[PDB]
């Protein structure tokens, strides 16, 4: 009697989309296009404004320490409001699950993308995508703002750790995260269509379109000083591979191409991504991306709305001032400035993702999935990934020396030292707990010190000293030392030291330690950093990047349970005065070339 085609799960997605679109008011349409922060959401807001999507920005959590069920209850409360509208269109909830479900207490934290590039293992990255989707679904969230497929062309960029590599081929290969997060696409799949397999997978997001990784100094306020190819060659290809793997959404960059803000760039968003690549999912803004079309940002929000929607963006991450957005856009459509065809295209795309992913069939969280969060099998995977990410840069001071690594697990006494030896926040880096990352024990995990204590023979005495002086080392009777130092957590605009030198004490600790006993230096960083003084001091040196919560991945290689296999995914500069300097540069003069890495064999 009361049949409604869009609510019929047996019907084809396109039919469901069209049936629903055809019923919607303009307010219902513009609501779909609006994404708001949970911090501004209430049930009445969500219902009254027919809101399409919610997000947690970095650090936007229901409480410090919240359990998976607490996250599920939050998301469900929001969903129940949305399902109570006239049409009952479920909202999609997005979050930066960029190295695991990293805003959430107790989530597995995977290595950041630069370390994953070092692994040269696209199947590992697929499996990480699979584990990440389960952990995101543990918390009731259906949508992850990953992968970042930036090709970072200058390591001074404060997001360079979110790029798999300066080499776009490695970036292309690591687009295998997408079918991990979303499921593998059907055999006969059409490139550009969105895909999510169902309730145990999440929608993905290739970001930030396009050229976010491009120069100038290093990348980071910009711009892309490059030209067409440049584009087509360096910054664009991985978006094609994302289309081939059915990425559901694409997020637009704050940056500009050829002097046109990407958030206003009709030629690339509509002409290229939609009309040439045949992208059929939805295009989302970045956070206040549209505001930033103007200078200063936010100084003509009317124009920001007009320019971004006519450029072809589908959903706007407002994320706070929803009233202004909805009002202005309504005014533009009522005025004829933005045609209903454009609104209908936006809403078609949003609904196509939602129907395709099963959201109308499973709008609510699965309580049985809660135990996926921090699940030990996922931690085992993260440990594998961290170990594979490590690049051995030095293993002996001279060609006559015994290799230091692998270290013996049995020794009378050993020293673990350095600012980064017992600091889980530093080992995870940015985008962890959140947004900027943080220091100390911010989540469940294993520091380098705890990993050493868990590895060594019971007879081995392990002594920790954060910053020991030279005498302490010389008098301790140590067999060897593991010293861990490096970068503090950061991002694009915060904590990003463009001299690329590690904070002190870091070098001074390595010098004090290595001056007294054979040492293995573990460098924790988002990128290559000035290294020669650390190399000169150290017997062995390992670039561990930002390995995440599973510090036993580091000890697994240090003590020879597995061999070192990681290879540099970036060029290691001799000097910052060289930069930018990437593989293929005219004057390519690296300290270590892209692909460099020493190996060991398992003991
Ligand atoms: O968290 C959602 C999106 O956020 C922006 S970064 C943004 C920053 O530009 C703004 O000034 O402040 C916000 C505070 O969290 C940041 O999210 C990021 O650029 C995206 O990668 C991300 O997915």
């Amino acid at each position: 009697a009361d049949y409604v085609l869009y609510k019929d799960a047996t019907k084809p997605v396109e039919d469901r989309v069209a049936d629903l679109l055809g019923r919607m008011t303009l307010a219902e349409k513009i609501g779909q296009m609006t994404q708001i922060e949970r911090l501004v959401a209430t049930p009445d807001v969500l219902r009254d404004n027919f809101i399409g999507s919610l997000l947690s920005g970095g650090g936007s959590v229901p409480r410090k320490g919240a359990t998976a069920k607490e996250w599920q209850d939050m998301v469900d409360g929001f969903q129940k409001a949305c399902m109570s509208t006239r049409l009952g269109i479920p909202m999609i909830y997005g979050i930066d699950a960029v190295h695991g479900q990293n805003n959430v207490y107790g989530a597995t934290i995977f290595p950041h993308n630069v370390g994953l590039g070092a692994t040269r293992d696209p199947y590992l990255v697929k499996r990480i995508g699979e584990a990440t989707a389960l952990e995101v679904r543990a918390t009731g969230i259906q949508y992850a703002f990953a992968p970042c497929i930036a090709v970072c062309r200058d390591p001074r960029w404060g997001r360079c750790y979110e790029s798999y590599s300066e080499d776009r081929r490695i970036v292309q290969s690591m687009t295998e995260l997408i079918p991990g997060l979303q499921g593998d696409v059907p055999k006969d799949f059409t490139s550009g269509m969105p895909f999510v397999a169902g309730k145990n997978k999440v929608a993905a997001c290739a970001k930030h379109f396009v050229g976010d990784g491009g120069t100038v100094d290093g990348i980071n306020e910009n711009n892309t000083i490059i030209n067409r190819e440049g584009l087509m060659n360096i910054h664009m290809p991985a978006y094609k591979n994302a289309m081939d793997k059915g990425v559901s959404t694409v997020m637009i960059s704050y940056s500009s191409w050829n002097g046109v803000k990407m958030h206003a760039n009709q030629d690339l968003v509509t002409g290229y991504l939609k009309d040439t690549l045949k992208f059929k999912g939805f295009v989302i803004s970045d956070w206040e991306g549209i505001d930033r079309i103007t200078t200063p940002a936010g100084s003509d929000y009317s124009y920001s709305v007009k320019a971004s929607i006519l450029a072809g963006l589908d959903m706007i991450m407002v994320p706070n001032k929803y009233q202004q957005f909805i009002s202005i856009l309504t005014g533009h459509v009522n005025g004829g400035v933005i045609p209903m065809s454009r609104i209908d295209d936006a809403v078609t795309r949003i609904l196509r993702v939602k129907f395709t992913m099963g959201l109308f069939e499973n709008p609510y969280a699965d309580p049985a999935m809660a135990e996926q969060l921090g699940k030990q099998e996922h931690r085992d995977l993260a440990r594998e990934a961290a170990r594979k990410s490590l690049v051995l840069l030095k293993n002996g001071k001279t060609s006559t020396d015994a290799p230091l690594l692998p270290l013996p697990k049995k020794a009378p006494k050993i020293l673990v030292a350095g600012s980064h030896a017992d600091n889980l926040g530093y080992q995870c880096g940015g985008w962890t707990i959140e947004f900027q990352g943080d220091t100390g024990r911010t989540t469940v995990g294993t520091t380098i010190l705890e990993a050493v204590k868990a590895a060594v023979d019971p007879s081995t005495v392990v002594v920790f000293a954060e910053n020991p002086d030279a005498e302490f080392v010389k008098s301790g009777g140590f067999s060897y030392a593991i010293v861990a130092v490096g970068e503090h957590p950061y991002t694009e605009t915060k904590g990003d030291n463009l001299n690329l030198t590690i904070p002190e004490p870091g070098l001074s600790t390595v010098q004090a330690v290595c001056g007294g006993v054979r040492c293995a230096t573990v460098l924790i960083s988002g990128r290559p950093v000035v290294v020669q003084p650390l190399l000169a001091a150290s017997d062995a040196l390992v670039a561990a990047w930002l390995p995440g919560s599973e510090g036993q991945g580091v000890t697994d290689a240090l003590f020879g349970d597995f061999g070192f296999t990681g290879r540099l995914p970036r060029t290691w500069f001799k000097s910052v005065d060289q930069l930018p300097m990437n593989v293929g540069d005219a004057h390519y003069d690296p300290l270590f070339r892209l692909g460099y890495g020493l190996t060991t064999n398992a003991t």
